[PDB]
């Protein structure tokens, strides 16, 4: 026999004694070690004392699991552990003061999201995401990336869209204080004003330019081509997206941006960030230039409180 700790959150640990002739699956249920599925594996001697993740099998663990992850999905733990099994093997080099990811397993979109998250103000609601976020900012991002995959219901190797990943992540973050007031001007119908809250207040699809959004954009009306423009914005940042197209990025006019090259779904992302000059982060690779023209699909801008001056 050996003694071990079981857990669902790696915080509340539960002391357990195992029989060395019985696989973990028969004694605990699905059991994992550092992401590795050890369900159908018998206890070893090097396994003495180590802490194992277990799928919740009593009410105490179910409550602990929800409090840490904010999900009751019985598949979440296994998807998380399956991702972690790869992400713990990726490299996370510091590039220009930011934790990036060396290229592997189609992770370019994850590197771009990871880099963006280090440059905008965000509070995640699940303790598991917040804790991993902090550790990620300090260079240890394997767990954060695994969690991103599990929360986005994506698997290692799958082809990911950065805008969609950020949107999923935003939905697990505290964006309640975020507010966007819009005004639509139709010649026949008139003037209608809507207010958005949460994730919808910080994201727009249609143009990369925050200025253009403030000046107004052409959207078809219910009557059938009105104009929508930003009336008031209340958020620490905004994300502007558009299908990839050549675009000029000017130093000091944006926080950071997603560059996307190639075919729909199987292309490659790079990350552009505005520091004292423009830096391009391609996984572990870093280039700099005073101007930038290229195929851009997301642009992030800082914000606090904006009210329009249109009467
Ligand atoms: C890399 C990648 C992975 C997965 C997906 N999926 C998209 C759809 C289908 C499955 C799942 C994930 N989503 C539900 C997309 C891309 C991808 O390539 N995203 C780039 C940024 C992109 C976006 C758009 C676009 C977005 N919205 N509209 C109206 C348009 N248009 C593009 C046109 C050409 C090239 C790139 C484009
Ligand atoms: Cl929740
Ligand atoms: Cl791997
Ligand atoms: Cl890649
Ligand atoms: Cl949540
Ligand atoms: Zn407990
Ligand atoms: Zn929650
Ligand atoms: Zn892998
Ligand atoms: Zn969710
Ligand atoms: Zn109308
Ligand atoms: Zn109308
Ligand atoms: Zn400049
Ligand atoms: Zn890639």
């Amino acid at each position: 026999t050996i003694k071990v700790f079981t857990t669902v959150d790696n915080i509340n640990l539960h002391t357990q004694v195992v029989d060395m002739s019985m696989t973990y699956g028969q004694q605990f249920g699905p059991t994992y070690l550092d992401g590795a599925d050890v369900t159908k594996i018998k206890p070893h001697n090097s396994h003495e004392g180590k802490t194992f993740y277990v799928l919740p099998n009593d009410d105490t663990l179910r409550v602990e699991a929800f409090e840490y992850y904010h999900t009751t999905d019985p598949s979440f733990l296994g998807r998380y552990m399956s991702a972690l099994n790869h992400t713990k093997k990726w490299k996370y080099p510091q590039v220009n003061g930011l934790t990036s990811i060396k290229w592997a397993d189609n992770n370019c979109y994850l590197a771009t999201a990871l880099l963006t998250l280090q440059q905008i103000e965000l509070k995640f609601n699940p303790p598991a995401l917040q804790d991993a976020y902090y550790r990620a900012r300090a260079g240890e991002a394997a767990n954060f990336c695994a969690l991103i995959l599990a929360y986005c219901n994506k698997t290692v190797g799958e082809l990911g869209d950065v805008r969609e990943t950020m949107s999923y992540l935003f939905q697990h973050a505290n964006l309640d204080s975020c507010k966007r007031v819009l005004n639509v001007v139709c010649k026949t119908c008139g003037q209608q004003q809507t207010t958005l809250k949460g994730v919808e207040a910080v994201m727009y699809m249609g143009t990369l330019s925050y200025e253009q959004f403030k000046k107004g954009v052409q959207i078809p009306c219910t009557c059938g081509q009105a104009t929508k423009y930003l009336v008031q914005q209340e958020s620490p940042f905004v994300m502007m997206s558009a299908p990839p197209a050549q675009y000029e990025l000017k130093h000091g006019t944006f926080t950071c941006a997603s560059e996307y090259t190639g075919n729909y779904q199987c292309g490659h992302y790079k990350h552009i960030t505005s520091k004292e000059t423009l830096y391009c982060i391609d996984g572990a690779l870093l280039t700099k230039s005073s101007e930038y023209k290229g195929p851009i699909t997301d642009v992030f801008y800082k914000e606090n409180s904006y009210t329009t001056t249109i009467k």
